[PDB]
């Protein structure tokens, strides 16, 4: 039969210029403490174009806890960041595309992530996807505090 | 005449392993943010061996902003890292010297500065000092807590 993949598409606004948010979330060593949905984010090798590194979740409400491991490639001149998942997991396939735009007074980051469940997987698309709204829009919440705190540089 | 030069000398210790610690601590672009004293930390030049890179201090409680340049030496080998002021500033020299001890259940991390300030300078070696050691004391306890709750992977 025929069924459609799943989608997220999140959005915030960072008050600070491009240059820094961009540094910041591509931080890789930094993650843990931006993200709170991180409990590691490895840098395994440097794929030339992109690297390959492993993510694992602090455990979410339920206990439940997420380990994979992704190829990322950002493209600060296009002021991009893509990526998908790798491994033999629930996700038939997952990828993600970051886009940092100019706005008035700082930086609008947009995510967006373009998947499918393999059949049988504890979270079908319906449940994974409210499962990532809800983890990126508390991910991107805070690295827009942290961000915007950090950039003030008075007392 | 004769005088005696100037010294710091502030240890605490970080519940992480050595690999957390100096990766973090190191990390310079997240300086800004572990560091409540610093509103920048621009890397100016890779000189090979080291670093030099410029750091701008936000406002002390009585508006006194501080700017310079220094070349900087990790040695993540020795677990050892030093510095030193490059500028013509109030400071006749300033060096500084860390380093990071394996302790039970972490690192502890000590820092070293010995410096002398010229005749003159709106600071003494003994107001220097004292504004020193509660700088360095707010900053690493800052980081010490940074780390540890980055370091927790639970809930």
């Amino acid at each position: 039969g025929s069924h459609m993949a799943a989608r997220t598409d999140n959005s915030i606004v960072v008050n600070a210029p491009f240059e820094l948010v961009w540094d910041v979330t591509n931080d890789i060593e930094a993650w843990p403490e931006l993200f709170s949905e991180y409990a590691e984010a490895e840098i395994l090798r440097q794929d030339g174009d992109g690297f390959d590194f492993r993510l694992k979740t602090r455990p979410d409400a339920n206990g439940r806890v997420w380990e994979w491991v992704s190829h990322r490639v950002p493209d600060k001149g296009s002021r991009t960041v893509r990526a998908h998942r790798v491994e033999t997991g629930p996700f038939a396939y997952m990828n993600l595309h970051w886009t940092y735009r100019a706005v008035a007074g700082g930086t609008e980051m947009r995510w967006v992530q373009e998947f499918d469940m393999k059949p049988g997987a504890p979270f079908d698309n319906a449940h994974m996807t409210a499962h990532l709204n809800t983890t990126t829009r508390a991910n991107m919440e805070r690295i827009k505090k942290i961000i915007e705190d950090r950039h003030r540089e008075g007392q």
